[PDB]
């Protein structure tokens, strides 16, 4: 019934509301030029403000980092004020907010990154995978993804750095923390799964070579602004954008096991990606819950009682509600009340302004 649900949380030197999480969701409407968060985006997330925390969509960490049109930068000053707004209006609500740093890899097209061939762990394409571009109006212009370039040593140590440094520009923009997207198939996933990694380096060819980006990455996060503030997603099971792993119990459970190493103060798993929702054992669930011993965020097709259950059952500390969230602002009044849910229109998640984003109103009986 939604008891645990509405339970608060410690979350490093923070103390959270409840148990619900908005996940990341890429909406889009970046101001051009520039790629800069703005306004109608921070009263987006104001408004949404009841969740336990707020985790951005998606935020580039360089020009080459993107994979969509108009997604929101975290490499510049105005992107960085841009996303100050966003926090200053969600702070003033009373939440937590942290930045998802983004490294789409290999899932782009070059009129996303400048022109640029996409980088990956490897020369592979993401088979049967499309990302959009902006094509001369206001209506995502879908494409083919590129094929990748393999990245080199010195490709590392610049997303790496790139990583860094977009976690102290979290910082600087008012962020509480910032989550590596690790997950449904975008850069660091590209290393993570044995499919997508034909690598013969040590980034590849073993379960630790696999993993060596991840460990890097995370290091210079931790070391840059702290482990309570970093909070890493992965995506163990779902395919969707092209990344399949051979031994995902086994490279999934020693992930989160490495990620417990580092500390890292919340553990994000992406269970479901749009329609691809895998049968996840619950058998693994608790295996990730002893590898992983900090505060473990699932989402994906979760209802006010799947995600009472799971907390119930020991498998999660907090949920995310990623469509209901959209088309419902006060979500967690709803959930809390049993008061029904809009549907989100899938026309209006990409591009445009404020309508199918700002508009979606709170419950009125
Ligand atoms: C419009 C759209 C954009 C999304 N963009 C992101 C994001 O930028 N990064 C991320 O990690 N997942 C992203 N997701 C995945 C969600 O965070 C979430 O895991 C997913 O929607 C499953 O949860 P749900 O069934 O409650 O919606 C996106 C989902 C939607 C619906
Ligand atoms: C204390 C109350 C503060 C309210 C601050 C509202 C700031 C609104 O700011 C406005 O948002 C619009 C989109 O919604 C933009 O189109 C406008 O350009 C922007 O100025
Ligand atoms: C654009 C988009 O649909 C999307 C979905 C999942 C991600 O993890 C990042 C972006």
């Amino acid at each position: 019934m939604t008891q645990s649900l509405f339970q608060p949380i410690t979350l490093g030197a923070l103390t959270l509301k409840n148990r619900i999480v908005m996940p990341p969701m890429t909406r889009s409407r970046a101001s051009q030029p520039g790629d800069v968060a703005n306004h109608m985006m921070a009263i987006y997330y104001a408004q949404r403000a009841s969740a336990g925390l707020i985790v951005s969509e998606g935020t580039q960490i360089s020009p080459t980092a993107k994979g969509y049109a108009w997604t929101p930068g975290i490499y510049t000053p105005e992107q960085i004020a841009g996303w100050r707004i966003v926090t200053e209006a969600v702070h003033a609500k009373g939440c937590a907010i942290f930045a998802q740093l983004w490294h789409v890899g290999r899932v782009t097209h070059p009129d996303n990154i400048d022109g640029q061939q996409p980088i990956s762990s490897s020369t592979l394409k993401a088979e049967n995978v499309k990302v959009f571009v902006d094509n001369g109006s206001d209506e995502p212009g879908f494409v083919d993804v590129a094929v990748p370039r393999a990245m080199t040593k010195a490709d590392i140590a610049q997303v790496i750095a790139d990583y860094r440094q977009a976690a102290l520009n979290a910082m600087e923009a008012g962020f509480d923390g910032i989550e590596l997207h690790a997950a449904n198939g975008y850069l660091i996933n590209q290393f993570i799964d044995s499919e997508a990694n034909n690598r013969s380096d040590e980034y590849g060819g073993s379960l630790e070579n696999r993993l060596r980006f991840l460990d890097e990455v995370v290091a210079a996060l931790v070391d840059a602004i702290g482990a309570e503030r970093v909070g890493v997603r992965l995506a163990p099971l779902t395919t969707l954008n092209g990344t399949v792993d051979a031994d995902p119990i086994l490279t999934y459970t020693a992930a989160a096991a490495l990620l417990n190493k580092h500390r890292i103060v919340y553990l994000h798993i992406a269970e479901v990606d749009w329609d691809d929702a895998p049968d996840t054992p619950v058998s693994f669930k608790r295996a990730l819950r002893e590898a992983y011993q900090g505060v473990l965020i699932y989402a994906g097709r979760y209802n006010a009682e799947k995600a009472e259950q799971a907390i119930n059952d020991g498998l999660a500390d907090m949920i995310g509600f990623g469509r209901p969230f959209i088309a419902n602002p006060d979500l967690p009044e709803r959930l809390r009340h049993g008061y029904p849910l809009a549907e989100h229109v899938p026309a209006t998640l990409f591009g445009g302004g404020e309508k199918g984003l700002t508009d979606y109103p709170t419950y009125q009986a």
